[PDB]
């Protein structure tokens, strides 16, 4: 069964196949839709057959499907499931996994990158200290003075589930948020629970607005630990505007370094609970969505002031005006500093030629339009009139429950 | 099977039960979501008509009443006999306005109840249509205190007798493609201003010309109407601050009236069943005036106002696109014309659909299409988790006229 998609912008139709290598679900039914939805102990049982069809993927991406060597390693993984439950990834395998993985993030614009990333192979740590100092020296290298690198560190998989690795963290870098007694929130409203944890786990916080939140580590299932990351390895960014020269006086920089911490890194039906991933920013992660939704830093309204907009009427369009300005601030100062970020218009554009070119030599592009288009200025990017369909190919990066949720403490 | 969801800024969840409801399909399957695309007989009708029957009466507090089983047996009746059947007022009222009530792409929905439904089924000629369609624009316009309207014109039969507006809506510029190869006035209308001339138009080639109505009664060849300039009522495009913005030479029309839909109410079609609201400020501003494939006035936009269009990163797209929008919303208010923000539009549907989970259980809703063009994430609708499902009576894409059309 074939597919097309149209854009409408262009008339280019694309054709579809890869949907057919297509395994897990969706949500939706020919009844419903759930794409808008945002969030829709493994046995041996169910375990080969997903060691197996990972292992004819990676054989086939090599050129090997049918070898000798393909034949022998289909074996030696079955040998060792039956024997321990479970196996390894041999290396080659583990970077062709994440790499994949990232391929088939349907939710993700910077797909264009994802033969260059960077893999190291934590699987080697057994302790807490022993993640601080890997994910020390992945913030370092990814960090790389400014000019950023793609880059993830894989953690030991997850084994009877009662021996987790996991970086507590959403982000390895992230600002404080504290709710004041009166119900105003000093730092980043979206992290105060976490903070919160950090404190009771004896974290002295300095309480200001831009406090780095320092790293809480949990490594085999056991209780997390506090590490402070060197404050040398985090590069920060203050915000100015080109032309508004009172923009500076808002007191505003946000981090480098984009770095998400609490996904699960699935590879041939092994669980890696803890592998952090690092790309660059596009500038309405932090424009748009980290300064100006209602629920974040929520400065459009200073902005505005200081702008002296006509606030009164909403058709005043007050907000979309301060919101262009506050997007403006960010890249220039970015790029001013030599820190790597991309404009939506740009990493919109990029992803539509990687799309077009996955069509071809792949057969296909899962997408998720809800995330792929950017959350201001959508029609004037040429994602808004591309159709996409979508669907989950493994390996794949899948959310997971909060640590504090599920974790047993030992003491 | 009671699915939840969750709005992300606001923590509030809603239930919903009203899709278990649902009779139409989605285009998705388990395996793979189609959210982002655009398009996806006697024993036949009775049960449409019965389903349709039944919700109707239960609607007025009826159902399993005398009249109901009275009017399912009569229905049945007229089916069997007949083959098709004939709505009654009240029916025909109730079914267009959950037509809308059903439109799950449809960010206006609020308003759903306050539909003013003109039954123009006793129809038989394109003069007659157009009469009727004239009388729907001058009601609906109402010296720019805009009214919602339908007008219904006959069902369809057998296909062959189809009453069709071959205008997307009945009012819409001109577009023509130029010996330059370029495009003057609207380039989503150039094929469509050109059949205008093979049914011969005369085009006065200039921009914003507006397009005669093309009225297809009873399967006939169809006939070109010039909708008379004074029921056209049209908005100066100005910006409240660039003085220059007016000779850009701009303007648009304040009724949006979409006429190439198909309504659907207990199995029977209506083919031509033009309808009208008013205009959200970016249907105009975002993609009427910003589309690359219309009338992509941006890049001019950008020059008067000396941005730097030289990196896309200085976001001078998004600058003037702002001004833009601002203008269309300014001109319209100062002219009285009826316009929404999408601000104020989008807060108003998150309150019809909390409306709607209250007292309904539930509201389909196309996320794709709810969210606005632009500013996206600071409307409170890019937060709202929406469920998508297809309830009838609704409002369904049908080809275009000239593919079809037995001459
Ligand atoms: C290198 C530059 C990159 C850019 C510019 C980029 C951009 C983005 C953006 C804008 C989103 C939407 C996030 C949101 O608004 O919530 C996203 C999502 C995502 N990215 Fe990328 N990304 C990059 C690299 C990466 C890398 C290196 C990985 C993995 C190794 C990755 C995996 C993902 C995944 C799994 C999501 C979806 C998150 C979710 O499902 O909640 N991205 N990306
Ligand atoms: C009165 C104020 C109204 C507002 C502000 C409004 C707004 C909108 C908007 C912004 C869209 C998106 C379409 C696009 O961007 O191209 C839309 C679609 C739609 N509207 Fe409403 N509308 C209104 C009245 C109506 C009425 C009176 C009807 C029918 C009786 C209606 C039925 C529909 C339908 C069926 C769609 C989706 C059509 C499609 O699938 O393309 N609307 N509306
Ligand atoms: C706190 N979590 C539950 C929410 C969450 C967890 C993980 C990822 C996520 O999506 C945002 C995201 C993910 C990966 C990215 C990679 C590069 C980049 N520039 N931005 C990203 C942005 C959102
Ligand atoms: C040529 N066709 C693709 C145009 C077309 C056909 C069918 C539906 C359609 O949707 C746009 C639409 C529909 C109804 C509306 C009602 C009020 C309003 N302000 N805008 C609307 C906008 C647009
Ligand atoms: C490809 C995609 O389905 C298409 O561009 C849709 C996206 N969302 C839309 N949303 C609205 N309101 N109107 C549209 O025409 C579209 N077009
Ligand atoms: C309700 C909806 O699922 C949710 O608000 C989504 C919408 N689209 C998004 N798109 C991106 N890129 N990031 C997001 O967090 C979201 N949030
Ligand atoms: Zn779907």
């Amino acid at each position: 069964r074939f597919l097309k998609v149209k854009n409408w912008e262009t008339d280019v139709v694309l054709t579809d196949t890869l949907h057919l290598k297509s395994t897990l679900e969706t949500g939706c039914t020919e009844h419903i839709c759930m794409g808008s939805i945002m969030l829709p102990v493994r046995t041996k049982d169910q375990l080969f057959p997903l060691a197996k069809e990972f292992l004819d993927q990676y054989y086939s991406s090599i050129k090997r499907f049918g070898s000798k060597a393909h034949m022998d390693r289909l074996e030696e993984v079955n040998k060792e499931i039956e024997s321990t439950s479970t196996y390894q990834l041999k290396d080659t395998e583990l970077i062709y996994g994440a790499k994949h993985a990232w391929r088939n993030a349907s939710r993700c614009v910077g797909r264009i990158q994802w033969s260059k990333l960077q893999v190291f192979d934590a699987r080697d740590c057994t302790t807490a200290h022993g993640m601080f100092n890997y994910i020390c020296n992945h913030v370092k290298y990814a960090t790389n003075k400014g000019n950023l690198r793609s880059a993830i560190t894989i953690f030991p998989q997850r084994t009877d589930g009662k021996h987790d690795f996991r970086v507590w963290n959403s982000q390895l870098i992230r600002y404080a948020g504290y709710k004041q007694p009166d119900g105003s929130t000093l730092g980043d409203p979206a992290n105060v629970q976490f903070t919160e944890i950090c404190i009771q786990q004896g974290w002295k916080a300095p309480r200001g607005r831009f406090d780095v939140l320092p790293l809480l580590l949990q490594a085999n299932g056991n209780d997390p630990e506090l590490f402070q990351i060197p404050p040398e390895l985090v590069l920060e960014v203050p915000i100015r505007h080109p032309k508004f020269d009172w923009f500076k006086d808002l007191g505003l920089k946000w981090y480098g370094l984009p770095a998400v911490s609490n996904m699960l890194l699935e590879i041939g039906g092994l669980e890696f609970s803890a592998c952090p991933f690092s790309g660059w920013y596009m500038g309405t992660e932090i424009g748009v969505r980290d300064y100006c939704d209602n629920s974040r830093y929520n400065i459009l309204e200073e902005v505005a002031k200081k702008m002296d907009l006509d606030m009164r009427k909403t058709s005043s369009l007050w907000k979309d005006q301060a919101l262009v300005e506050i997007n403006i601030a960010v890249l220039y100062s970015f790029q001013s500093d030599k820190v790597t970020i991309v404009d939506h218009h740009s990493a919109t554009e990029s992803f539509i030629k990687h799309m077009e070119n996955e069509y071809r030599c792949r057969g296909g592009c899962p997408a998720d339009w809800v995330w792929i288009v950017p959350p201001m200025s959508g029609s004037i990017t040429p994602v808004f009139h591309q159709e996409m369909l979508n669907y989950r190919l493994t390996p794949s990066f899948e959310y997971q429950p909060d640590p504090w949720n599920t974790h047993v403490w030992k003491g």
